[PDB]
């Protein structure tokens, strides 16, 4: 679909005015065609998606939003769908070239103090500048008042655009400040290329630099590149974040390229005194970061992976690489942020239908597309998996599920398969298939702000963007005719990860990695700053603030919930360790609370309830230090969505 | 708009219980379908997977009847072969309509031989095992999240057997998870099917030998109040009439001096009259401030605009149905133009015209033009008083006798008399009695409405919503009295009548505590009185918990409940009570809004982190959750709570 004008705020002191134009049946149909044949007027636009509504402020002949609502999505037009003329994920900001009938508002010069930001509602709210990107309310405002409105217009008095809203910064859960981009970060954005190409491996610099490579799998990103170098007489260390891909380029180059290469997993380290490593992030923090001089060229695969891991790696690199004495990062990838999935010549798309004997996330897959051959099915869950290999098993076709928790040995290899698995398979696991059919959603977390007491980390699951969908289609179609069947054509934009990812990196940095939480921030500031990396909110002082209070683990269970293998082994860790200080009963007897269980006949009374991981249902009170230490901390600044 | 079938879950046929779903149609079939109400695409399945624009739901044939919630599909009609299904059984009282099931649907059969094991199937196609505690109840063998169930109200509750027990329509909530499942029984359906499919009340109804309770669904231009009340007197019946508005009740009784013949007793806060007549007019607040019914008065007693939902109205309605047998009153009339479930059908006296984008003064994103509101005399209903004040000021300025209408300024402000565009809230309809040449609607409302938060208890939100069938019938019932009319308006949309929020039910007791010395108890007697009583807006049943927080809020200083009720804002006893635990402990308020007004004098005495009892607004100050009143009311949050899906 492609993001459809539903109507006009216009702008005339400052004061406006709101016109809708659309009702739900044309937005949906212009946004199916791409065709909108309607007059455009005014400077700001009221757009929408299927999903958000918000709005777009013509500046300088560009109509421009924030990527967070836009994605990289065409715009509708008389002709078509209008493609993007700049996509900068970096700054949250995207654009489409000004259609006939729109005005465009002219940047403002001067640059007064004093600033109007227009709303969705045809509000005008007066703010007070603070920075390059920072303004505060003169009245408070509720959150919600202002939603709605990324990519309204600020204002300066003459009415000469100042930047584009973005962000609410709250303060427990009121909106006292305003994140935009600058209309300066636009027209740097308008000087920079539409056609950069990534396509080759740099050449290796005379001085530390940071470079982007966009190649697909199997392109030799992974093999032929870091062989070359090798070549020209280079160390260089290829990160991964799967395990299996990790230790199969040992046998892969020593085959291809005669070099027998260093190889660095939790379950597997040989080392041969190579000039070539390959090494897991994982692996990589494990052994302390980066050693003093043992490097050239590290190469990061798979940095579009959003994981808490590759993150926390990433910028752990990014952070001591110069020093370390490297010349050279390459953040490597086939899906950067701000792709989208374009054909592929090796692969059909077929959508499925509901003429199948077997239903599959409300459509159906005939036996017959199945029945012969090696097939990968994805699903959400592992629930569901197990269900999806019963039923196949069940009609004899030969079924196998996979999922984090399993050994890979499940398998199996050689021969007919229908391996039904959950996005472990893309860590665990490195074959290929005749076929994918894929769910088009994946579990994710999220962590909500909730305030009762503190925060909430809820799991849901949700469409799946680029990157997955890409990534998914990829496991068929190298080197052989793949098909690839779906229940669903659309797809959310692509780089962004919600601000529970970096709450996970605290937590693995604590419990996995010996890291403080100044330290944890530090290699995640490096991270952030680099352009052209996966985007999130800047929540870092926050979660750093709320794991410094998180003192005096209780190492038993700390172990045990790290093998347990949970999400957030050290939040769950530290609760319990507060429960059992307590002498109180954990939020639910939940197997997330197992590591408690012994427990159970003395524990009696309210949970000291610290923040929300999943169903409370114990009664709670809200009078452990620890508690009044994480409600403190809500008090900080929080960009959020708007 | 139609309520459209958009998918199915596929019961199994034998051995365990188990389900899958089929998805038949995208969003874009879903709107059109629901826009022509037209659904070619055959059926098959005995649940059926329903939207809505707005949302989406579960429905399950018994019996030849699609069933489905009320909270879900309202009294819409159901997307068919050769358009839309009208409804045959709507059970507002019930939660429950039904649709005859279109050509070769499949249907359940009832739980014949009567288990008390159970198993809810959802949205999902997940089947999730219940324990039967109760005719209408069952607990949740694994409790879970109330987020797991949403979307699928609407879906049966089955016996082993695979026969329908019931169909799901609520969760019970513990502090956010769902420990049971509320649903509607199967044999509330037969109770439902055995009953005329059309019921009359268009009559008043003969006054009975014996208490009983009836219902006059009728227009208000009938005379429900002034012929019905009338005609009974004529007949040597004492007749009391109750009326939420001071102005109408006012009106009634001058016109029964100088029309119907006889000087009538009012009632008023600002006017009482004793003349030993047999007709009495009073407001519900009055009679309240009276305490009620007292023994032997009344005959008859014709409660009007029993459809309204503010609080004094069922506060008032309560009474009457708690006390009249007991005081010896034969009849018991439940008067309104627009009961629960109805619909805004069309109006001979009025054409119906919708606004474009064509026009000079913007309105709610469309246009009004200066033509159609300078010939002669009209009325536009705006949201807020905001609104208001800003339409006058554009409207006078392009040469126009505009004046705003809302609470607190005085009707008559409103010329008489002139030539005039009035811009008003729904504080028009209880302020002032006359009509007009035009109506222009908004067609969205402020409301309120409760969040059990826990952040830390609950939070009482304003907002704006689309307006019901009963709003859009009473702001076009201004126009096309007699004469002939023209309403225009923004969207055709329309809301369920006949429901209101959990946060009505706070205001009952809070204007019990603050104005008419009832006890928490003695108000939910009342209240369940109305809930009880068949035939009136219904609510969820939150009784229990409200009357239980209330009856924590002890010693609140007079002196500031005497203002947030001069002040005449909402909830005067929870504001008061909030600064009055603000105060003694020199604790600022929650934020300078003029909500805490009652505090602005003490402002250069009160510091330190407020004792947040509650959120009736945004709150700016830091707080501390260490109260005894706060954790009186946390303990509160864990009542077993009805919350939809
Ligand atoms: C413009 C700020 C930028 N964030 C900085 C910390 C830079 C960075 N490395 O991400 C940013 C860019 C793009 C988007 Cl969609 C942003 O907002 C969201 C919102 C929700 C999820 C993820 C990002 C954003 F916050
Ligand atoms: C079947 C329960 C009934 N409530 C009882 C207390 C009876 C009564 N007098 O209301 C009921 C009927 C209809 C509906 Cl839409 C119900 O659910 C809601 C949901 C949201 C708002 C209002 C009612 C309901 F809860």
């Amino acid at each position: 679909g492609s993001v459809v004008i539903v109507g006009r705020i216009i702008l005339s002191s400052i004061t406006a005015y709101s016109q809708q134009t659309r009702g739900l049946l044309g937005c949906i149909i212009t946004s199916l065609t791409g065709r909108d044949k309607n007059q455009v007027e005014g400077e700001v636009q009221v757009v929408s998606t299927a999903t958000q509504s918000f709005l777009a402020t013509c500046v300088n002949g560009v109509c421009w939003t924030v990527y967070h609502g836009a994605g990289s999505k065409t715009l509708a037009g008389p002709k078509g769908p209008i493609t993007q003329m700049y996509t900068n994920v970096d700054q949250d900001l995207v654009g489409w070239q000004a259609p006939p009938g729109a005005r465009s508002l002219t940047p403002c010069t001067c640059g007064s103090s004093d600033l109007y930001l227009v709303t969705r509602h045809a509000d005008v709210i007066p703010v007070r500048r603070r920075g390059d990107s920072r303004g505060s309310l003169l009245s408070p405002r509720p959150v919600s008042y202002l939603k709605g409105s990324s990519g309204g217009p600020l204002l300066c008095p003459s009415g000469h655009a100042v930047g584009i809203f973005r962000a609410a910064v709250c303060t427990r859960g009121v909106a006292k400040a305003v994140d935009f981009v600058p209309v300066e970060s636009m027209e740097t954005t308008m000087r920079s290329p539409v056609f950069t190409d990534n396509s080759s491996p740099p050449a290796v610099p005379q001085s530390f630099q940071v470079a982007h490579l966009h190649a697909p799998t199997g392109s030799g990103k992974s093999t032929k590149v870091p062989a070359a170098y090798a070549a020209q007489g280079y160390k260089v260390l290829v990160l991964n974040p799967s395990v299996a891909a990790t230790l199969g380029f040992g046998a892969y180059m020593s085959k291809a390229h005669g070099i027998d290469p260093n190889i660095r997993t939790g379950v597997r380290t040989i080392t041969t005194g190579a000039p070539v490593t390959y090494s897991t992030y994982g692996k990589f923090l494990a052994d302390g970061g980066c050693s003093g001089g043992a490097y050239d060229i590290i190469i990061c695969d798979e940095c579009h992976s959003t994981d808490s891991t590759t993150i926390l790696g990433i910028g752990t690199v990014l952070d001591q690489a110069e020093t370390a004495g490297a010349r050279l990062v390459v953040l490597a990838t086939a899906t950067p942020p701000g792709s989208v999935t374009v054909p592929h010549p090796n692969i059909e798309e077929v959508a499925l239908s509901n003429t199948g004997e077997i239903p599959f996330y409300g459509k159906a897959i005939p036996i017959e597309a199945i029945r012969g051959g090696r097939h990968l099915i994805f699903c959400h869950s592992k629930k569901k998996c197990d269900e999806l290999a019963a039923k196949l098993s069940g009609l004899g076709i030969n079924a196998v599920a996979y999922y984090r928790g399993l050994d890979v040995s499940v398998i199996p290899t050689i021969g007919d398969v229908v391996v039904v698995a959950t996005d472990a398979l893309m860590t665990g696991y490195t074959g290929d298939f005749d076929s994918v059919i894929d769910c088009n959603t994946c579990v994710t977390q999220t962590v909500d702000f909730s305030l009762d007491p503190t925060f909430t980390i809820e799991t849901t699951t949700v469409p799946q963007d680029a990157v997955s969908r890409s990534q998914r289609r990829g496991r068929t179609g190298r080197g052989r005719r793949g098909i690839y069947r779906f229940v669903t054509p659309g797809e959310r934009p692509s780089g962004m990860f919600d601000s529970s990812v970096l709450c996970e990196c605290y937590d693995a940095g604590c419990a996995w990695y010996e890291l403080t939480p100044a330290e944890t921030s530090v290699r995640l500031r490096a991270y952030l700053n680099t352009p052209g990396l996966p985007v999130c909110q800047d929540h870092l002082e926050f979660w750093e603030s709320v794991f410094t209070g998180l003192t005096h683990i209780d190492a038993h269970f700390l172990s045990q919930t790290k093998q347990a293998g949970d999400n957030f082994p050290y939040l769950v860790a530290y609760q319990a360790t507060v429960c059992a200080r307590a002498q109180a009963p954990p939020p639910s007897w939940d197997q997330m609370w197992k590591c408690l269980i012994r427990l159970k006949p003395t524990l009696h009374g309210p949970t000291p309830l610290l923040y929300r991981l999943g169903a409370v249902q114990n009664e709670v009170t809200l009078t452990h230090p620890i508690t009044k230490y994480i409600m403190a901390c809500m008090s900080a600044d929080l960009e959020v969505v708007t």
